[PDB]
């Protein structure tokens, strides 16, 4: 996150840590359920050096605050059974880039891990709402990742405006949220991370999922985000949640 600051410790209980064996964080996640988390597909995709795409390869972190401290306590640590990467993502596109990943053993609510909540398919997250992206990624463009979670504040901008700033690329699935001066903006690492929503009643919904960007915090570049309404189906259909 560019332009961000540090997150208080719980404040964001469905914040979840993708570590990929002997690399550290790699992507954000978002709990859903006790079984179940919400991430990018672009997370688990295989490169000739390592297998993404194998759900043994990975640890995920509920309730963490700080990198340097993963055994704190409330931490708690999971393997993952399977990845379930939308059947229509494009790695080319980055069209449809949702995941779901299926805990080995259900993550245990507490204080510092709770589920975010899911929007109903008709729902609409409008045009200039006020918006957090939270991760651990990096703080500037080619900067370095944080080790204490970040969060920064972000609108969600007219879809006409996205497409015409990113040209043939912005797909329905997809969804500018930013500033069109630039300033805050989510960056690498923090895919697959949760948009974090507060509804009429204080509740936190998750709106979308860190997806892409051209670079990070550019005026005229705000970062794209998967839609979530869309997948409220799908998701229930593969998890049951
Ligand atoms: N021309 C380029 N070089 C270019 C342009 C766009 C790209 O899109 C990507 C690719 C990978 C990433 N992210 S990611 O964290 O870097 C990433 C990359 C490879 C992975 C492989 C396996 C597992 C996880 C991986 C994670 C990305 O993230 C961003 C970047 C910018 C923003 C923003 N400004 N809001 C948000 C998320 N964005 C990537 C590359």
């Amino acid at each position: 996150v560019v332009g961000g600051t540090d997150a208080d410790e719980g404040e964001w209980p469905w914040q979840v840590s993708l570590h990929a064996l002997g690399q550290g964080h790699i992507c954000g996640a978002s709990l859903i359920s006790p079984n179940w988390l919400v991430s990018a597909a672009h997370c688990y995709i295989d490169d000739r050096g390592f297998r993404y795409s194998d759900p043994t390869q990975w640890t995920a972190f509920l309730g963490l605050h700080d990198q340097s401290q993963r055994s704190a306590p409330g931490v708690q640590e999971r393997r993952l059974k399977r990845i379930i990467s939308h059947p229509f993502f494009n790695d080319f596109t980055f069209d449809y880039d949702i995941a779901l990943l299926e805990l080995e053993k259900p993550a245990e609510y507490s204080s510092m891990v709770r589920p975010i909540c899911l929007p109903d398919a008709s729902h609409v997250f409008p045009a200039g709402k006020a918006i957090w992206v939270t991760g651990w990624g990096h703080t500037q463009y080619g900067g370095t990742g944080a080790l204490i979670l970040q969060k920064g504040e972000i609108r969600v901008i007219n879809q006409t405006t996205c497409e015409n700033l990113l040209p043939q690329q912005i797909t329905p699935r997809m969804m500018c949220v930013g500033f069109l001066s630039g300033g805050v903006d989510s960056c690498q690492g923090d895919s697959g991370g949760p948009l974090s929503s507060v509804e009429a009643d204080g509740r936190i919904f998750q709106a979308g999922v860190v997806s892409w960007g051209d670079g990070c915090a550019q005026r005229n570049k705000p970062g794209v985000y998967t839609r979530l309404p869309l997948f409220r189906d799908w998701i229930k259909e593969n998890t049951g949640v």
